[PDB]
């Protein structure tokens, strides 16, 4: 897979919206609890992600927040190609499993989400997802 | 060395911007946080610790950085704290400079902050800061 | 390098992306599909591939 | 080793600790803070493990 392809999707827990991004080639993920499942929140999440990693292509479903004009504006500003229409779907299930494992270690869901992201990215198989994405991108960097 | 970070807060438009810089690379991350508290600082650290190998954080003695909540987060994530160079202070000025250049391109400050972080990390020298941190960390992974 | 997003027919949702043809101090001239439109500056958002250029 | 407890007592809102975890009940926890043994209700105690540290 290309080092610049990401999949984004939303999942829900305890009445709150969780926006999840996965680097397809590595399995590395990032997640945020967002106050509303809107294009404004999705566009802000993408600009943060695009500043951290080389984000060239994002694949989402046709959720209204992902097709919003605000997201189109952010992707044009950051140089991100959008494509519409199971890695992230299975990742939502994996994230929810890890959240439940550590849920009692935190009062707020947002804390447990970031605990679960930590565990997912640091767990070794071997390399961890966090080690794989760093390795994949560094190899892609030209001399 | 690839796990050393400097964190500090700066202010614009009455709002608090929490900035983390990977000292060895100059790579930065920034968030506008609703309050300059240990609660918000600890949440920022847990997110940061999940992205990068964060082993040591250098801050000043701001109450949010010395708070018990942050000590709790650092204990959970395995982060060593050290208090009391100028890299982050000089980075706050650099970040504010880029924010003003792109401020009119966005209504909300939080949007301009993330535009400025993008520009700082993608700008070529040469390598960019975003390329350097990935290179530094990957080199420490592949050589072990 | 430029894409324009805009509002016009009393529709609050931002339309576009449109091609930027000319930029005046009070309005911009854009092309969306086969229709050429004149949009006031306050009702238009000219967005640059600014981050894209910093590659 | 693996557990640190932060707590509030004496009507003081600032979190004290870290304290050693002796026992965790559903209603209270038994802790030791610098030779002092204390019993603290669950809502006034936060038991934090180096879970991420060990998992990483
Ligand atoms: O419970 C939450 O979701 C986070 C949280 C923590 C905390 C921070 C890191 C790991 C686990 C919990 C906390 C910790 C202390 Cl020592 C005091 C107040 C605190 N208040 C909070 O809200
Ligand atoms: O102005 C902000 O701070 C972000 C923002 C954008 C925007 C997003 C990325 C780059 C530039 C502006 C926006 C864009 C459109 Cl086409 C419609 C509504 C919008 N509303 C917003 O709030
Ligand atoms: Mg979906
Ligand atoms: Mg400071």
């Amino acid at each position: 897979c290309s080092p610049g392809i990401w999949q984004l999707d939303c999942t829900h827990l305890e009445g709150k919206v969780i926006l999840v991004a996965v680097h397809v080639a590595s399995g590395y993920i990032e997640a945020e609890v967002i106050p509303a499942e809107t294009g404004q929140e999705t566009a802000y999440f993408l600009l943060k992600l695009a500043g951290r990693w080389p984000v060239k292509t994002v694949h989402t479903d046709n959720g209204s927040n992902f097709t919003s004009t605000t997201v189109k504006a952010a992707c044009w500003w950051a140089g991100i190609k959008q494509e519409f229409g199971g890695v992230i779907e299975s990742m939502n299930k994996e994230l929810k499993k890890i959240i439940g494992q550590v849920r009692d270690q935190a009062e707020h869901l947002k804390t447990a989400v970031q605990m679960a992201v930590f565990i997912h990215n640091k767990k070794r198989k071997g390399y961890s997802a966090g080690e794989r994405i760093v390795d994949i991108i560094a190899t892609d960097i030209q001399t």
